[PDB]
Protein backbone atom coordinates (compact mmCIF):
# COMPACT_ATOMS: atom_id res chain seq x y z
CA UNK A 1 0.00 0.00 0.00
CA UNK A 2 1.09 3.34 -0.82
CA UNK A 3 1.48 6.21 1.78
CA UNK A 4 -0.80 9.72 1.42
CA UNK A 5 -1.31 12.44 3.90
CA UNK A 6 -4.63 13.58 5.09
CA UNK A 7 -5.78 16.23 7.64
CA UNK A 8 -7.62 15.52 10.78
CA UNK A 9 -9.50 18.16 13.09
CA UNK A 10 -7.35 18.20 15.78
CA UNK A 11 -8.98 20.97 18.36
CA UNK A 12 -12.12 23.02 18.44
CA UNK A 13 -11.73 26.74 18.97
CA UNK A 14 -14.60 27.39 20.95
CA UNK A 15 -18.40 28.52 20.00
CA UNK A 16 -17.16 32.09 20.31
CA UNK A 17 -13.48 31.26 19.10
CA UNK A 18 -10.91 32.12 16.57
CA UNK A 19 -9.99 29.41 13.63
CA UNK A 20 -6.54 28.84 13.48
CA UNK A 21 -4.21 26.63 11.41
CA UNK A 22 -3.23 24.23 15.26
CA UNK A 23 -7.05 23.31 15.28
CA UNK A 24 -6.35 20.86 12.12
CA UNK A 25 -3.52 18.32 11.88
CA UNK A 26 -1.59 16.54 9.19
CA UNK A 27 -1.45 12.54 9.22
CA UNK A 28 -0.04 10.51 6.91
CA UNK A 29 -2.15 6.73 6.29
CA UNK A 30 -2.06 4.00 4.11
CA UNK A 31 -4.08 3.78 0.90
CA UNK A 32 -5.76 0.47 0.26
CA UNK A 33 -4.50 -1.29 -2.87
CA UNK A 34 -7.78 -2.52 -4.51
CA UNK A 35 -11.10 -0.99 -5.00
CA UNK A 36 -14.30 -2.15 -4.71
CA UNK A 37 -17.58 -2.61 -7.39
CA UNK A 38 -18.73 0.85 -7.52
CA UNK A 39 -15.92 3.01 -6.40
CA UNK A 40 -13.37 4.97 -7.49
CA UNK A 41 -9.47 5.74 -6.64
CA UNK A 42 -9.22 9.38 -6.73
CA UNK A 43 -5.82 12.34 -7.06
CA UNK A 44 -7.24 15.00 -5.42
CA UNK A 45 -5.97 18.37 -7.34
CA UNK A 46 -7.28 21.15 -5.51
CA UNK A 47 -9.44 21.80 -2.29
CA UNK A 48 -11.73 24.54 -1.24
CA UNK A 49 -11.77 25.98 2.16
CA UNK A 50 -14.98 28.16 2.91
CA UNK A 51 -16.67 30.11 5.48
CA UNK A 52 -19.38 27.51 6.33
CA UNK A 53 -16.33 25.50 7.74
CA UNK A 54 -16.06 27.14 10.70
CA UNK A 55 -19.61 25.87 11.73
CA UNK A 56 -18.23 22.83 11.04
CA UNK A 57 -15.32 23.28 13.44
CA UNK A 58 -17.87 23.47 16.58
CA UNK A 59 -19.65 20.33 18.63
CA UNK A 60 -23.31 20.96 17.18
CA UNK A 61 -23.48 23.27 14.29
CA UNK A 62 -26.54 25.00 14.78
CA UNK A 63 -27.88 23.83 11.25
CA UNK A 64 -29.58 21.14 10.42
CA UNK A 65 -28.05 20.21 7.03
CA UNK A 66 -24.53 21.11 8.00
CA UNK A 67 -23.13 18.02 10.27
CA UNK A 68 -19.98 18.54 13.00
CA UNK A 69 -16.57 17.50 11.85
CA UNK A 70 -15.44 14.60 14.37
CA UNK A 71 -11.86 15.26 16.55
CA UNK A 72 -9.03 12.97 14.84
CA UNK A 73 -11.45 12.16 12.11
CA UNK A 74 -10.11 13.11 8.15
CA UNK A 75 -12.09 16.53 7.59
CA UNK A 76 -13.70 17.09 3.92
CA UNK A 77 -15.42 19.82 1.33
CA UNK A 78 -15.12 20.45 -1.85
CA UNK A 79 -12.97 19.57 -3.94
CA UNK A 80 -11.96 18.40 -7.93
CA UNK A 81 -9.55 14.93 -8.91
CA UNK A 82 -8.52 12.94 -11.54
CA UNK A 83 -10.06 9.15 -11.86
CA UNK A 84 -6.57 6.79 -11.15
CA UNK A 85 -8.63 3.71 -11.28
CA UNK A 86 -12.79 3.04 -11.99
CA UNK A 87 -15.19 -0.01 -11.17
CA UNK A 88 -18.10 2.30 -11.57
CA UNK A 89 -19.45 2.03 -15.04
CA UNK A 90 -19.81 5.54 -15.96
CA UNK A 91 -16.55 7.07 -14.46
CA UNK A 92 -12.59 5.69 -16.36
CA UNK A 93 -9.30 6.68 -15.59
CA UNK A 94 -8.70 10.52 -16.25
CA UNK A 95 -11.90 12.09 -15.70
CA UNK A 96 -12.07 15.00 -14.00
CA UNK A 97 -14.38 14.35 -10.60
CA UNK A 98 -15.89 16.92 -8.60
CA UNK A 99 -17.85 16.39 -4.93
CA UNK A 100 -19.28 18.51 -1.68
CA UNK A 101 -17.64 16.05 0.72
CA UNK A 102 -14.27 15.19 -0.30
CA UNK A 103 -12.15 14.38 1.87
CA UNK A 104 -9.04 16.10 2.74
CA UNK A 105 -6.19 13.54 1.80
CA UNK A 106 -4.29 13.46 -1.54
CA UNK A 107 -5.27 10.52 -2.95
CA UNK A 108 -8.81 8.66 -1.75
CA UNK A 109 -10.93 6.01 -2.47
CA UNK A 110 -14.60 7.26 -3.25
CA UNK A 111 -18.17 5.81 -4.46
CA UNK A 112 -18.37 6.88 -7.94
CA UNK A 113 -22.16 7.51 -7.18
CA UNK A 114 -21.25 10.33 -4.65
CA UNK A 115 -18.89 12.39 -7.36
CA UNK A 116 -19.42 14.72 -10.98
CA UNK A 117 -17.52 14.60 -14.22
CA UNK A 118 -16.97 18.17 -14.82
CA UNK A 119 -16.09 18.99 -18.82
CA UNK A 120 -12.40 21.03 -18.44
CA UNK A 121 -13.01 22.82 -22.09
CA UNK A 122 -15.40 24.90 -19.61
CA UNK A 123 -12.66 26.29 -17.21
CA UNK A 124 -10.25 26.16 -20.05
CA UNK A 125 -8.03 23.75 -18.30
CA UNK A 126 -7.65 26.17 -14.87
CA UNK A 127 -9.68 22.99 -12.97
CA UNK A 128 -9.66 25.15 -9.57
CA UNK A 129 -12.24 27.93 -11.16
CA UNK A 130 -14.81 24.97 -10.53
CA UNK A 131 -14.21 25.55 -6.89
CA UNK A 132 -14.99 29.85 -7.17
CA UNK A 133 -16.17 31.68 -10.30
CA UNK A 134 -17.25 28.40 -12.25
CA UNK A 135 -18.42 26.74 -9.10
CA UNK A 136 -20.70 26.96 -5.89
CA UNK A 137 -19.43 30.51 -5.17
CA UNK A 138 -20.37 31.61 -8.78
CA UNK A 139 -23.40 29.67 -8.77
CA UNK A 140 -24.35 30.90 -5.10
CA UNK A 141 -23.97 34.88 -6.59
CA UNK A 142 -25.86 34.31 -9.83
CA UNK A 143 -28.66 32.45 -8.99
CA UNK A 144 -28.65 34.21 -5.97
CA UNK A 145 -29.15 37.43 -7.64
CA UNK A 146 -31.68 35.66 -10.18
CA UNK A 147 -33.41 34.57 -7.57
CA UNK A 148 -33.19 37.25 -4.62
CA UNK A 149 -32.39 40.61 -6.48
CA UNK A 150 -35.15 41.58 -8.64
CA UNK A 151 -33.08 43.25 -11.11
CA UNK A 152 -34.55 43.98 -14.75
CA UNK A 153 -34.12 49.02 -13.67
CA UNK A 154 -31.59 51.51 -12.92
CA UNK A 155 -30.51 49.71 -10.31
CA UNK A 156 -27.63 50.08 -7.32
CA UNK A 157 -26.10 46.96 -5.97
CA UNK A 158 -24.31 47.33 -2.61
CA UNK A 159 -22.04 43.79 -1.72
CA UNK A 160 -19.94 43.39 0.98
CA UNK A 161 -17.49 40.32 1.45
CA UNK A 162 -16.59 42.17 -2.22
CA UNK A 163 -13.39 41.07 -2.89
CA UNK A 164 -13.92 37.33 -2.08
CA UNK A 165 -15.72 34.22 -3.93
CA UNK A 166 -19.19 34.80 -3.62
CA UNK A 167 -18.83 38.38 -3.74
CA UNK A 168 -16.25 39.10 -6.45
CA UNK A 169 -18.37 37.37 -9.28
CA UNK A 170 -21.83 38.90 -7.50
CA UNK A 171 -20.80 42.78 -8.35
CA UNK A 172 -20.07 41.55 -11.78
CA UNK A 173 -22.73 39.90 -12.63
CA UNK A 174 -25.30 42.97 -10.42
CA UNK A 175 -23.67 44.93 -13.81
CA UNK A 176 -24.52 42.15 -16.43
CA UNK A 177 -27.89 41.78 -15.35
CA UNK A 178 -28.84 45.28 -15.15
CA UNK A 179 -27.36 47.14 -12.39
CA UNK A 180 -26.63 50.71 -13.38
CA UNK A 181 -24.30 50.94 -10.18
CA UNK A 182 -21.82 48.39 -8.30
CA UNK A 183 -20.59 49.00 -5.03
CA UNK A 184 -18.10 47.00 -3.70
CA UNK A 185 -17.51 47.11 0.59
CA UNK A 186 -14.17 44.99 1.84
CA UNK A 187 -11.54 45.02 4.44
CA UNK A 188 -8.38 46.71 2.56
CA UNK A 189 -7.98 49.43 0.03
CA UNK A 190 -5.66 46.52 -2.29
CA UNK A 191 -9.20 44.99 -2.96
CA UNK A 192 -10.76 48.62 -3.49
CA UNK A 193 -8.37 49.44 -6.01
CA UNK A 194 -9.12 45.33 -7.64
CA UNK A 195 -12.86 46.04 -7.44
CA UNK A 196 -12.86 49.28 -9.40
CA UNK A 197 -9.60 48.87 -11.67
CA UNK A 198 -10.44 45.10 -12.54
CA UNK A 199 -14.48 44.07 -11.94
CA UNK A 200 -15.70 47.07 -12.74
CA UNK A 201 -17.88 48.11 -9.55
CA UNK A 202 -18.44 51.84 -9.94
CA UNK A 203 -17.22 52.30 -6.24
CA UNK A 204 -15.63 50.54 -3.20
CA UNK A 205 -15.50 50.79 0.46
CA UNK A 206 -12.84 49.71 2.87
CA UNK A 207 -14.76 49.02 6.21
CA UNK A 208 -11.91 49.21 8.46
CA UNK A 209 -10.43 52.13 7.77
CA UNK A 210 -13.61 54.42 5.98
CA UNK A 211 -16.63 55.80 7.01
CA UNK A 212 -18.76 53.40 5.88
CA UNK A 213 -21.53 55.48 5.97
CA UNK A 214 -21.09 58.69 4.88
CA UNK A 215 -19.12 56.73 1.84
CA UNK A 216 -22.22 55.08 0.53
CA UNK A 217 -24.60 58.55 0.69
CA UNK A 218 -21.34 59.78 -1.79
CA UNK A 219 -21.26 56.29 -3.97
CA UNK A 220 -24.99 55.82 -3.63
CA UNK A 221 -26.47 58.83 -4.42
CA UNK A 222 -29.95 56.95 -5.19
CA UNK A 223 -30.40 54.91 -2.29
CA UNK A 224 -29.58 50.91 -2.47
CA UNK A 225 -31.88 48.75 -4.59
CA UNK A 226 -30.29 45.57 -3.68
CA UNK A 227 -27.79 44.32 -1.20
CA UNK A 228 -25.58 40.63 -1.98
CA UNK A 229 -25.25 40.67 1.74
CA UNK A 230 -22.17 38.26 3.04
CA UNK A 231 -21.04 39.54 6.12
CA UNK A 232 -23.74 40.70 7.90
CA UNK A 233 -23.38 42.65 11.25
CA UNK A 234 -22.49 46.51 11.63
CA UNK A 235 -22.06 46.79 8.13
CA UNK A 236 -25.42 45.61 7.22
CA UNK A 237 -26.72 47.58 9.62
CA UNK A 238 -25.48 50.38 7.74
CA UNK A 239 -26.05 49.21 4.28
CA UNK A 240 -30.15 48.59 5.14
CA UNK A 241 -30.60 51.98 6.15
CA UNK A 242 -29.27 53.33 2.81
CA UNK A 243 -31.71 50.91 1.48
CA UNK A 244 -34.55 51.97 -0.49
CA UNK A 245 -38.47 51.17 -0.20
CA UNK A 246 -38.94 47.68 -2.15
CA UNK A 247 -35.90 46.09 -2.04
CA UNK A 248 -33.90 43.46 -1.88
CA UNK A 249 -31.32 42.07 0.36
CA UNK A 250 -30.01 38.73 -0.65
CA UNK A 251 -28.77 37.10 2.55
CA UNK A 252 -26.31 35.04 1.46
CA UNK A 253 -23.78 34.72 4.35
CA UNK A 254 -23.04 36.58 7.69
CA UNK A 255 -19.44 35.60 8.01
CA UNK A 256 -18.80 38.77 10.15
CA UNK A 257 -20.98 36.23 13.26
CA UNK A 258 -19.50 32.99 12.41
CA UNK A 259 -17.24 33.04 15.64
CA UNK A 260 -19.82 33.64 17.56
CA UNK A 261 -22.09 31.25 19.55
CA UNK A 262 -25.14 33.21 18.11
CA UNK A 263 -27.72 31.18 15.84
CA UNK A 264 -27.95 31.00 11.84
CA UNK A 265 -29.46 33.15 10.62
CA UNK A 266 -28.95 36.07 13.08
CA UNK A 267 -32.30 38.42 13.57
CA UNK A 268 -31.93 42.18 12.68
CA UNK A 269 -31.50 44.30 15.76
CA UNK A 270 -34.63 45.92 16.88
CA UNK A 271 -33.99 49.51 15.18
CA UNK A 272 -32.83 47.91 11.92
CA UNK A 273 -36.18 45.67 11.49
CA UNK A 274 -37.67 48.21 12.16
CA UNK A 275 -36.22 49.94 8.97
CA UNK A 276 -36.67 46.76 7.17
CA UNK A 277 -40.34 46.50 8.26
CA UNK A 278 -41.25 50.34 7.30
CA UNK A 279 -39.14 50.64 3.85
CA UNK A 280 -40.72 47.07 3.01
CA UNK A 281 -37.32 45.11 2.75
CA UNK A 282 -37.12 41.62 1.40
CA UNK A 283 -34.49 39.46 3.64
CA UNK A 284 -35.51 35.79 2.60
CA UNK A 285 -32.95 32.76 3.63
CA UNK A 286 -31.14 31.67 0.65
CA UNK A 287 -29.70 28.50 0.56
CA UNK A 288 -27.73 27.40 -3.14
CA UNK A 289 -28.06 23.72 -2.68
CA UNK A 290 -32.37 24.69 -2.75
CA UNK A 291 -31.41 24.78 -6.50
CA UNK A 292 -29.91 22.33 -7.94
CA UNK A 293 -31.90 21.62 -10.76
CA UNK A 294 -30.58 25.28 -11.77
CA UNK A 295 -26.57 24.47 -11.59
CA UNK A 296 -26.44 23.20 -15.37
CA UNK A 297 -27.50 26.44 -16.73
CA UNK A 298 -25.65 28.48 -13.75
CA UNK A 299 -22.32 26.66 -14.72
CA UNK A 300 -22.46 27.34 -18.66
CA UNK A 301 -23.59 30.81 -18.35
CA UNK A 302 -20.60 31.67 -15.77
CA UNK A 303 -18.42 29.77 -18.55
CA UNK A 304 -19.86 31.96 -21.36
CA UNK A 305 -19.49 34.83 -19.47
CA UNK A 306 -16.06 34.03 -18.43
CA UNK A 307 -15.10 32.56 -22.16
CA UNK A 308 -16.34 36.11 -23.55
CA UNK A 309 -13.82 37.83 -21.43
CA UNK A 310 -16.81 39.57 -19.76
CA UNK A 311 -16.01 37.63 -15.92
CA UNK A 312 -12.99 38.05 -14.34
CA UNK A 313 -12.03 35.39 -11.98
CA UNK A 314 -9.65 36.04 -9.30
CA UNK A 315 -8.39 33.34 -6.77
CA UNK A 316 -5.24 32.92 -4.54
CA UNK A 317 -3.70 29.52 -4.23
CA UNK A 318 -1.90 28.54 -1.62
CA UNK A 319 0.25 25.05 -2.35
CA UNK A 320 0.25 21.54 -0.36
CA UNK A 321 -2.24 19.68 2.01
CA UNK A 322 -0.17 20.85 4.51
CA UNK A 323 -1.27 24.22 4.50
CA UNK A 324 -5.25 23.65 4.55
CA UNK A 325 -5.31 25.08 7.90
CA UNK A 326 -3.02 27.81 7.21
CA UNK A 327 -5.58 28.86 3.90
CA UNK A 328 -8.79 28.49 6.28
CA UNK A 329 -7.17 30.33 8.93
CA UNK A 330 -6.05 33.44 6.10
CA UNK A 331 -9.38 32.96 4.62
CA UNK A 332 -11.70 33.60 7.62
CA UNK A 333 -9.62 36.95 8.14
CA UNK A 334 -9.47 38.20 4.95
CA UNK A 335 -5.73 37.18 3.50
CA UNK A 336 -7.66 35.92 -0.13
CA UNK A 337 -8.46 38.17 -3.07
CA UNK A 338 -11.24 36.26 -4.81
CA UNK A 339 -11.60 31.95 -3.69
CA UNK A 340 -9.08 31.04 -1.90
CA UNK A 341 -7.84 27.82 -3.13
CA UNK A 342 -5.23 24.88 -2.23
CA UNK A 343 -3.33 23.19 -4.80
CA UNK A 344 -3.10 19.80 -3.47
CA UNK A 345 -1.17 17.77 -6.84
CA UNK A 346 1.41 19.43 -9.31
CA UNK A 347 -0.49 21.01 -11.97
CA UNK A 348 -0.29 18.58 -15.21
N1 LIG B 1 -26.19 30.85 1.04
C1 LIG B 1 -25.38 29.99 0.40
O1 LIG B 1 -25.87 28.97 -0.30
C2 LIG B 1 -23.93 30.30 0.37
C3 LIG B 1 -23.06 29.68 -0.53
C4 LIG B 1 -21.75 30.08 -0.50
C5 LIG B 1 -21.22 31.04 0.35
N2 LIG B 1 -22.12 31.65 1.26
C6 LIG B 1 -21.67 32.69 2.19
O2 LIG B 1 -21.01 33.62 1.39
C7 LIG B 1 -20.08 34.34 2.16
C8 LIG B 1 -18.81 34.40 1.32
O3 LIG B 1 -18.23 33.07 1.18
P1 LIG B 1 -16.92 32.98 0.22
O4 LIG B 1 -16.75 31.53 0.00
O5 LIG B 1 -17.15 33.87 -0.92
O6 LIG B 1 -15.74 33.57 1.13
P2 LIG B 1 -14.81 34.79 0.84
O7 LIG B 1 -15.62 36.05 0.74
O8 LIG B 1 -13.90 34.52 -0.35
O9 LIG B 1 -13.89 34.81 2.05
C9 LIG B 1 -14.37 35.41 3.25
C10 LIG B 1 -14.04 36.90 3.29
O10 LIG B 1 -14.89 37.38 4.42
C11 LIG B 1 -14.32 38.63 4.79
N3 LIG B 1 -14.47 38.70 6.29
C12 LIG B 1 -13.97 37.87 7.23
N4 LIG B 1 -14.36 38.30 8.45
C13 LIG B 1 -15.07 39.42 8.29
C14 LIG B 1 -15.71 40.30 9.18
N5 LIG B 1 -15.66 40.08 10.49
N6 LIG B 1 -16.37 41.34 8.68
C15 LIG B 1 -16.42 41.57 7.36
N7 LIG B 1 -15.82 40.76 6.48
C16 LIG B 1 -15.16 39.67 6.92
C17 LIG B 1 -12.83 38.62 4.41
O11 LIG B 1 -12.56 39.67 3.48
P3 LIG B 1 -12.32 41.26 4.01
O12 LIG B 1 -10.85 41.59 3.73
O13 LIG B 1 -13.17 42.06 2.97
O14 LIG B 1 -12.78 41.27 5.41
C18 LIG B 1 -12.64 37.23 3.75
O15 LIG B 1 -11.69 37.35 2.64
C19 LIG B 1 -19.98 33.61 3.51
O16 LIG B 1 -20.83 34.28 4.49
C20 LIG B 1 -20.58 32.28 3.20
O17 LIG B 1 -21.17 31.63 4.33
C21 LIG B 1 -23.43 31.25 1.22
C1 LIG C 1 -24.35 28.44 7.87
C2 LIG C 1 -23.57 29.04 6.71
C3 LIG C 1 -24.38 30.16 6.10
C4 LIG C 1 -24.36 30.28 4.60
C5 LIG C 1 -24.05 28.88 4.13
C6 LIG C 1 -25.08 27.98 3.62
O1 LIG C 1 -26.18 27.76 4.15
N1 LIG C 1 -24.39 27.15 2.75
C7 LIG C 1 -24.84 25.92 2.55
C8 LIG C 1 -26.00 25.47 1.92
C9 LIG C 1 -26.26 24.09 1.90
C10 LIG C 1 -25.39 23.16 2.50
C11 LIG C 1 -24.24 23.59 3.15
C12 LIG C 1 -23.99 24.97 3.17
N2 LIG C 1 -23.17 27.45 2.61
C13 LIG C 1 -22.44 26.98 1.55
C14 LIG C 1 -21.06 27.01 1.46
C15 LIG C 1 -20.37 26.60 0.31
C16 LIG C 1 -21.09 26.17 -0.79
C17 LIG C 1 -22.48 26.15 -0.76
C18 LIG C 1 -23.15 26.59 0.41
C19 LIG C 1 -22.90 28.66 3.18
O2 LIG C 1 -21.84 29.29 3.27
C1 LIG D 1 -24.96 19.66 -3.26
C2 LIG D 1 -24.18 18.38 -2.97
C3 LIG D 1 -25.03 17.43 -2.18
C4 LIG D 1 -25.51 18.21 -0.99
C5 LIG D 1 -26.83 17.65 -0.55
C6 LIG D 1 -26.82 17.61 0.92
O1 LIG D 1 -25.98 16.94 1.54
N1 LIG D 1 -27.71 18.51 1.42
C7 LIG D 1 -28.11 18.21 2.64
C8 LIG D 1 -27.39 18.14 3.83
C9 LIG D 1 -28.02 17.65 4.97
C10 LIG D 1 -29.33 17.18 4.98
C11 LIG D 1 -30.05 17.18 3.80
C12 LIG D 1 -29.41 17.66 2.65
N2 LIG D 1 -28.46 18.94 0.49
C13 LIG D 1 -29.28 20.01 0.61
C14 LIG D 1 -30.24 20.40 -0.32
C15 LIG D 1 -30.97 21.58 -0.10
C16 LIG D 1 -30.71 22.40 0.99
C17 LIG D 1 -29.71 22.07 1.90
C18 LIG D 1 -29.00 20.88 1.68
C19 LIG D 1 -27.90 18.67 -0.71
O2 LIG D 1 -28.31 19.00 -1.82
C1 LIG E 1 -22.90 20.58 -4.54
C2 LIG E 1 -22.39 19.55 -5.56
C3 LIG E 1 -23.35 18.36 -5.83
C4 LIG E 1 -23.18 17.84 -7.26
C5 LIG E 1 -23.01 19.13 -8.06
C6 LIG E 1 -21.64 19.44 -8.53
O1 LIG E 1 -20.63 19.50 -7.83
N1 LIG E 1 -21.74 19.95 -9.76
C7 LIG E 1 -20.75 20.76 -10.10
C8 LIG E 1 -19.58 20.55 -10.81
C9 LIG E 1 -18.69 21.62 -10.98
C10 LIG E 1 -18.94 22.90 -10.44
C11 LIG E 1 -20.10 23.11 -9.70
C12 LIG E 1 -20.97 22.04 -9.54
N2 LIG E 1 -22.94 19.97 -10.16
C13 LIG E 1 -23.33 20.25 -11.43
C14 LIG E 1 -23.02 21.41 -12.13
C15 LIG E 1 -23.44 21.58 -13.46
C16 LIG E 1 -24.17 20.59 -14.11
C17 LIG E 1 -24.48 19.41 -13.43
C18 LIG E 1 -24.05 19.26 -12.10
C19 LIG E 1 -23.73 19.27 -9.32
O2 LIG E 1 -24.94 19.10 -9.41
Amino acid sequence: MMIVQRVVLNSRPGKNGNPVAENFRMEEVYLPDNINEGQVQVRTLYLSVDPYMRCRMNEDTGTDYITPWQLSQVVDGGGIGIIEESKHTNLTKGDFVTSFYWPWQTKVILDGNSLEKVDPQLVDGHLSYFLGAIGMPGLTSLIGIQEKGHITSNKTMVVSGAAGACGSVAGQIGHFLGCSRVVGICGTHEKCILLTSELGFDAAINYKKDNVAEQLRESCPAGVDVYFDNVGGNISDTVISQMNENSHIILCGQISQYNKDVPYPPPLSPAIEAIQKERNITRERFLVLNYKDKFEPGILQLSQWFKEGKLKIKETVINGLENMGAAFQSMMTGGNIGKQIVCISEEI
